[PDB]
């Protein structure tokens, strides 16, 4: 049996690696290489320019906090924008909110969701809800172009390497400000606070120049690098994301597996290294 | 450049890597497998059996969370004792405290006690210090010999497979019960949410026969698997471990780097699935 291993400049001098039970899958897509292999002990793994995106072991714990934070603040969030998010997994969560009328995901790589529907059904499951519309197109032009405005924004991109380095400045930052509403959110993947400390400073500096509340949490997730990454947390009002609005107790929440309220806010309390940092952007 | 990597039964399928700059030590001491190399990236690494122990870059998030949590809850910590530890961080933490009158450590492995003070010096310095008593002996027996009374136990043990594996049993709990001060805590190191349940049910069940509260805390460190390690925290009082007594004011404290009062609290709110395994116990 041999292994996968996640080497990257962005994480230089340390990589983690998992034992792989069969190769399901492989192409290079139009934007990049796509690999799914089942592995011996995190279940199905979806892999993109050698970075690890989801494995079935644990992507319950990204993908309820990125989609449960904002959608237990936003109070009736009628219309909602995935970035990225591909395999659905931001989708599947969503769709257990009755009140949602409309999901739309922009994912550059249609490639990727047709992997997923066909070899991550239970991560995929969401695309046959009628609500769902999918719009195959760089973020970066579908925000440039998009009429309606968002009551939240999910942005479940890759890293800055490859077709999410769009994703990753400030202007990025204007086209999302722009596209919600008034009282609209966004969380975006920002990274691990162990290792991209300029990164995470900059995007904070980017989100603070149009928002007027920008908090980052924190997720414990052992298949992202350091086994953690943020959530950088955009609020056009003074309040932010760090309290929830309401408890998820319908038999479509019951399934639930990382979020609660309470981790919900837990997730903002970060180390006293970070807070030091970031503390004169 | 070669890498040193982390396999295990302990964490079956899956694997952490750092890059060598250069080793610096290795022998076989009476108990285990010591290496000492700089990474590239992370400083000097302090490896037993094949096992991260620690790296300079992260040793201050799991250093000061076992060691600050205790002691800031417990009010006049006068007396504590370091069970494992022989690096010495848990020490260094402890000094900074001026009303503390002596700190005991029982380290099984005397060479990791030199090897730290040659090669450490940063995180073995608390060693100069002339409250520092040191014991070379398995803690099960120190525990089952020592006729003092701790205010705090810090287990700061490696793994179960290797000397640690007395200290992950129902024994052990009770010996440190017996040792504790009527009012008094023990931390200990109790191994990763994501991967190891059945060992946090059992420790769990295991404190749970003796302390009226057991609590479970996680850290974000990214050098142990998965990339978090659980403190196992054991209360004599109905109270437990969450809440801080006291702020870290003086200037022996200006220089922590993970710790600080609010996420203290915030490394107890665990995710859905733990509580639900661990909820009839
Ligand atoms: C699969 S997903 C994240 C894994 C956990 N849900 C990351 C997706 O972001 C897409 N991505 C990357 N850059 C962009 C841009 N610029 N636009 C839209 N989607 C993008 C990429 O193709 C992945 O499918
Ligand atoms: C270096 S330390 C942990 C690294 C971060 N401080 C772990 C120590 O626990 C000791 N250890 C392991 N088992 C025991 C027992 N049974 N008793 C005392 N110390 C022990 C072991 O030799 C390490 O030095
Ligand atoms: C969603 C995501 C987060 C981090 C990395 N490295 C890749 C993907
Ligand atoms: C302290 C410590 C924690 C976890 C592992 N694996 C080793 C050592």
């Amino acid at each position: 049996k041999k292994w996968f291993s996640e080497f990257s400049i962005m994480w230089p001098g340390q990589a983690f690696s998992l034992k792989i039970k069969k190769i399901l899958y492989e192409t290079k897509s139009k934007y990049q290489n796509v690999l799914v292999f089942e592995s011996t002990t995190y279940g199905k793994v979806l892999v993109l320019d050698g970075v690890i995106q989801l494995t079935e072991k644990d992507e319950f714990a990204y993908h309820e906090m990125m989609t449960h934070v904002p959608m237990t603040v936003s109070k009736e969030p009628k219309n909602v924008l995935v970035v990225g998010g591909g395999d659905g997994g931001i989708i599947r969560e969503l769709c257990k909110y009755k009140s949602v009328e409309n999901i739309d995901i922009c994912e550059i790589d249609e490639t990727v969701i047709e992997v997923s529907k066909i070899y991550f059904k239970n991560i995929s499951c969401g695309y046959e809800d009628k609500r769902v519309n999918v719009f195959i197109e760089d973020a970066s032009k579908f925000l440039e172009n998009v009429t309606n405005t968002y009551d939240v924004i999910i942005v479940d991109s890759s890293d800055p390497i490859g077709p999410a380095e769009t994703l990753f400045n400030q202007n990025f930052y204007e086209k999302i400000y722009n596209a919600l509403k008034p009282n609209g959110y966004c969380v975006a993947q920002c990274e691990s606070l162990w290792i991209h400390v300029g990164t995470i400073k900059n995007m904070i500096g980017y989100a603070k120049k149009l928002f007027k509340k920008v908090e980052y949490a924190n997720i414990s997730i052992p298949t992202y690098p350091c086994g953690c990454i943020g959530i950088l947390c955009c609020s056009k009002t003074d309040t932010g994301l760090t309290k929830p609005n309401k408890k998820l107790e319908s038999k479509e929440f019951a399934d639930l597996k990382y979020y609660n309220y309470e981790n919900h806010s837990a997730a903002f309390k970060l180390p006293a290294f970070l807070l030091k940092e970031i503390e004169n952007i």
